[PDB]
C-alpha cells in the first residue's frame, strides 16, 4: 500500500478557531459603532454621494504593535483634522505578498524569527484592530486567504484584493461576502479588465469554503458586495494620470460599475521609490482642483520613519516596502486636504 | 451595540470534514499503487527523464459521473494502446472559473439546479476519483482554493493552477504541499513570468491556512514541490507555435527551472474554438518531428460528444467550454503518438 496523501506536508497543525479570540477580545459598542459608520462613509464615497477623499494610508506592513499604536495616535489627530475633506484609515496589513524568501508577516510569524507562532499572530493581529478602533482610528488590510476574514474582518473598514489575487475566483468569491468594501487593484502589469470584472463579480451572490467561527469546514453563502470599486496601482507605465483616470472611468461605466475609483500613490506608481509618492499626489491634487470627479481615494505607504531595512533595527521603520516618513506625511495629507476642499466647494 | 460581523453572508453551513468521506471510501491498494507510480512517471517528464509526452486529456468539466465513466472506459484502451509514446492521464476538473454567473461545477452545485448540495458533491467528487483511478485512469484536476484539496487530492496525479491563480500567494503555497506535480498555466493576456515565478516559489517549503482531515482549522506547512512546470495555453494571441515555445524555455532556462513545458490545445490556443484543436495538435505534432525538445505534455478538451450546450440534455456534451467528440480524440491521440514516436527514436 503506498503512500499518496500529504507527501509533501511537513505537517498540519489545528489552529484556536475564531470563537476563542472573539470570546476574549468581542469587538466594543464604540469599535462597532466606528467600524459600522466608516462602511456607510465610504460605501458613500464609492457611490459619488460624499466628495470627500478615502485615504488609505500608514505602514506597508506591520512588524511591530507598539510603534503602530504611535502612528495611529499621530495620524488620529489629521483624521480629526482633516475631517471635512479627507476620510482618513490606517493601513493595517500584516504581510507583503512576494515571490522570494522572506519574512510571512505579523499572523503568520509575529515573532520575526521563522517560529512561525500563528495562534499569537492571530491573537495579536485582533488585538491590534481592536486598540485601534477603539482609540477612534478605522482599520483597512488586504485578505489574502479565504479563512484569515473570520478571525478580524468585523473589526476592518475597507479592504483591499491585491494585484496578484483580484483575477482569482475564490478571492472575487471572498469579497463577494466581505462586511466591508473592497477595493480590487488592477494587475502587476497594468491590466485593469480583472479589476473591472471583479466588481462585477462580486456583487453577485456566491460560494466559497471556509471554516465557521467554531473552526469547522464550512461552505459560506454570500449575498453579494455592492460597494467594491479599483484601484490603479500602475503597471508597465503608471496609471494614476487623469488621462488614465478618465480611461479607466470610461470602461467602468462601459461595464455598467462604479466610476469612482482609488489612486495607490505608492507601488508601479512611485515605481517603488518612496520619494515619488508626494510627486503622485501633487499629480492628484491638480486633477482635484481642475476637476478629478472619478477621484474617490488614495493609498499611500506612510510609517514614523522613512525608507527601509532589512532588519527590525530602527523603530517605526518599515521592513517590506518603502514608506514616507512623518513629516513627508503631514505635508502629503495638507496637500489633499487643500485641493479637495477646493473640489468639494463646487 | 451596531452589528459587523457576516453583513454580507446569507449563512456559512458545516460540512462534513475530509474524514468522513475518507472514512467511507478509502483509497485502495490498487489506486495508491496508480497515484504513485503516475505522480513518479510525471516527475519524470518534468524533469526530462523520459521522453513520452504527457497528455491531459477529457472534459472540460465533469457534469454527469456516468458519462465521465463510460469516457474513461473508452480513454484506457488508448491509454494502454499508446503507453509507450505518451502517458494518459484523464481530465477531471470540477468546474470551469469564471467572470458572468453561471454553473458552479459538480462540487458545489452537483444536482446542476442551484442547490449546491456541497457534502453530495465532495462525496461524488471522490467516489468518482476513486473509481477512476481503480478502473486503471488516473486522474488529474484543477485546485480552486485551499480546502477541496484535503477531500480528494490524495486520488489526483496530477494538478493544475489555473490562468487566473498561477500568480495568487496562497495557491503558489498550495502548489508547494501537493502530493502530485503541479502545472502552472501562464497569465490569461499572456504573461509567462508568472508561472516561470510560480514554479520557484513552489519548489520552496511554505505555510498556508486550511483544514485538518478532522475538518477544523488549521495551518499546513509545506516542503515543497520540485515538480513544477509550466503551461502554454496563450494569450491575445496563441503561444503554442515553435518561436514561442522556443522563447519559453529560454526564459525558464534563465531562471534556473525545468525548460520542459505542457501546451494547452484548448482556451486560448484554439482561438476558443474547439474545432481548432486539432491544428494545435498538429502544430506539436510537427514540432515532435523535427526536434521539440522542450514540450513534456499537451492538454486537450475532449468528451463523448462535440461541442458544447448550456443545458445538460445530450449525454456526454460538454455543459462548460466545447469539447472535441470522440471520434476526434482517436484521431489526435493518434496523430501525436505517431509523432512523438518519432522523437523518442531519435
Ligand atoms: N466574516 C466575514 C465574511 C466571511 C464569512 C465567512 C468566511 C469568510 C469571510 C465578514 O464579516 O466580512
Ligand atoms: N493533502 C494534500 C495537501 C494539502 C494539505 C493540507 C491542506 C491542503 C492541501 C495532498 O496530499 O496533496
Ligand atoms: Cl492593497
Ligand atoms: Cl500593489
Ligand atoms: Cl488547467
Ligand atoms: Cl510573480
Ligand atoms: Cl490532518
Ligand atoms: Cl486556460
Ligand atoms: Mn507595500
Ligand atoms: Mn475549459
Amino acid at each position: 500500500h503506498y503512500p499518496t496523501d500529504d507527501i509533501k506536508i511537513k505537517e498540519v497543525k489545528e489552529l484556536l478557531p475564531p470563537i476563542a479570540h472573539l470570546y476574549e477580545l468581542p469587538i466594543s459598542k464604540e469599535a462597532s459603532g466606528l467600524v459600522h459608520r466608516t462602511r456607510q462613509e465610504i460605501s458613500d464615497l464609492v457611490h459619488g454621494r460624499d466628495k470627500r477623499l478615502l485615504v488609505i494610508i500608514g505602514p506597508c506592513s506591520i512588524h511591530d504593535p507598539k510603534a503602530a499604536l504611535e502612528y495611529a495616535e499621530r495620524l488620529l489627530k489629521l483624521r480629526k483634522q482633516y475631517e471635512n475633506e479627507l476620510l482618513i484609515v490606517m493601513r493595517v496589513y500584516f504581510e507583503k505578498p512576494r515571490t522570494t524568501v522572506g519574512w510571512k508577516g505579523l499572523i503568520n510569524d509575529p515573532h520575526l524569527d521563522g517560529t512561525f507562532d500563528i495562534n499569537f499572530g492571530l491573537r495579536q493581529a485582533r488585538s491590534l484592530l481592536l486598540s485601534l478602533n477603539n482609540m477612534g482610528m478605522p482599520a483597512s488590510t488586504e485578505f489574502l486567504d479565504m479563512i484569515t476574514p473570520q478571525y478580524y474582518a468585523d473589526l476592518i473598514s475597507w479592504g483591499a484584493i491585491g494585484a496578484r489575487t483580484t483575477e482569482s475566483q475564490v478571492h472575487r468569491e471572498l469579497a463577494s461576502g466581505l462586511s466591508c468594501p473592497v477595493g480590487f487593484k488592477n494587475g502587476t502589469d497594468g491590466n485593469l479588465k480583472i479589476a473591472i470584472d471583479a466588481i462585477g463579480a462580486a456583487s453577485h451572490s456566491h460560494h466559497f469554503l471556509s471554516v465557521t467561527k467554531a473552526g469547522h469546514s464550512a461552505i459560506a453563502h454570500t449575498g453579494g458586495n455592492p460597494d467594491c470599486h479599483v484601484i490603479l496601482r500602475g503597471g508597465k507605465e503608471p496609471n494614476y494620470d487623469a488621462e488614465h483616470v478618465s480611461e479607466a472611468a470610461e470602461q467602468l461605466r462601459a461595464a455598467g460599475v462604479t466610476d469612482k475609483l482609488m489612486i495607490d500613490c505608492s507601488h508601479a506608481n512611485s515605481r517603488k521609490d518612496y520619494t515619488r509618492q508626494m510627486e503622485v499626489a501633487q499629480d492628484i491634487a491638480a486633477q482635484l482642483e481642475q476637476d478629478g470627479g472619478n477621484i474617490m481615494g488614495v493609498m499611500v505607504e506612510s510609517h514614523l520613519v522613512e525608507g527601509r531595512q532589512d532588519k527590525p533595527e530602527v523603530y517605526g521603520k518599515s521592513i517590506t516596502d518603502a514608506c514616507i516618513g512623518w513629516g513627508a506625511t503631514e505635508e502629503l495629507l495638507a496637500l489633499l486636504a487643500g485641493a479637495n476642499k477646493k473640489r468639494m466647494a463646487r
